[PDB]
């Protein structure tokens, strides 16, 4: 099994790492609910240390799936409503265009366009949208950056504390960090730009909610299992996790959940390519609200991409089929090439 399974992965990942010169990758597979992690290559070109079970990768915007889960949990406990306006938690913004943006619009990339906290409030005050809220989908770290900020306000806690002392241990993610600890800096892989220059993360404002997660393939895989209800999460978090699969908007070929993005399953490859295409990532796509929102639906392909300066991430799973993939690379891999490999690999199962 693991032999056949590893061969299936290797036939995709080895040429990928070859053509794009990725020093290392960690691949997580759920095959009929069984998890597997397959490590390839090295953590750092200067130290040649190999990718192992504890190697940390930056997952970029896949971080936002965990932020969305936290916000969904707050909603489940009555601490917030996704329909709440930002101005509810930032009273100064009442009267300002951003004060009416809802938490839902931040978690769906539809708010209407895009140092210290006083300056952040200064930035949000002067912010003038290009579109009315909830009508156009436009990828942005300010939207989900603010989703995590506002959820922490509602939950009466520091953001990073909520992630490391609440969410991560409740999934049993024991090698997942917003702030990587000193004893763990040795596990942190080195990223590499498209040139080959080594790089790790620059931490702007709202850096933790939007892209602050470093993690292992095993831990991200366990999250994927939790998103298919497989690992005995407590009832409030389990409901919270499933509710992030609610379908809120159509945007071209893509359906926008809370941060997650989904497609009907079975899914044709052109559907995934079009939904993960650069046009989705950079343009302001008209987004039509789904009324009533789609209930979470096991017969879907649910995925999310992540890209930092030095790392490439992809996550995709099908709850009805009980399969999923996690791909972590410490180099730059074209999004559509992550998509194609996942589609071929998962099609093998």
């Amino acid at each position: 099994n693991a032999d056949d399974l590893r061969d299936t992965v290797t036939r995709q990942i080895a040429p990928l790492m070859k053509q794009y010169a990725i020093p290392g990758m960690a691949i997580g597979i759920v095959a009929d609910g069984k998890p597997y992690v397959f490590d390839y290559g090295v953590m750092s070109k200067q130290t040649g240390k190999p990718v192992t079970g504890d190697t940390l990768f930056e997952i970029g915007s896949v971080s936002k799936t965990l932020t969305a889960t936290l916000a969904s949990d707050a909603q489940e406990g009555g601490e917030l409503s996704l329909a709440d306006p930002a101005g509810k938690y930032l009273p100064e913004l009442q009267g300002k265009p951003f004060g009416v943006v809802t938490l839902l619009q931040l978690g769906t990339h539809t708010p209407g366009g895009t140092r210290d906290d006083a300056g952040l409030i200064r930035y949000l005050d002067a912010w003038r949208p290009a579109y009315a809220p909830g009508t156009h989908r436009k990828y942005s770290n300010v939207a989900i950056g603010m989703l995590g900020w506002l959820t922490a306000k509602a939950m009466h806690q520091d953001f990073a504390t909520l992630m490391e002392q609440r969410l991560f241990p409740a999934i049993g993610m024991t090698h997942t960090y917003i702030n990587v600890p000193a004893a763990r800096m040795a596990d942190y892989a080195q990223g590499y730009t498209k040139d080959g220059k080594p790089v790790r993360m620059t931490e702007g404002m709202l850096w933790q909610p939007a892209y602050g997660v470093r993690t292992t393939a095993a831990d991200l895989l366990r999250f994927v299992q939790a998103n298919m209800g497989m690992i005995h999460t407590a009832p409030r978090l389990q409901r919270a996790i499933e509710r992030t699969h609610t379908g809120y908007f159509r945007a071209g070929p893509l359906t926008q959940d809370l941060i997650w993005e989904q497609y009907p399953y079975p899914v044709a490859l052109p559907t995934l390519l079009a939904g993960n295409a650069p046009k989705m990532l950079f343009d302001a796509v008209p987004a039509s609200a789904i009324q009533p929102p789609l209930a979470p639906n096991p017969a879907t392909w649910i995925n999310k991409t992540g890209s930092t300066g030095g790392f490439s991430t992809y996550v995709a799973f099908v709850p009805a089929k009980r399969i999923g993939i996690v791909m972590l690379a410490n180099g730059n891999v074209p999004i559509e090439e992550r998509v194609k490999a996942a589609y071929r690999i998962l099609g093998s199962l």
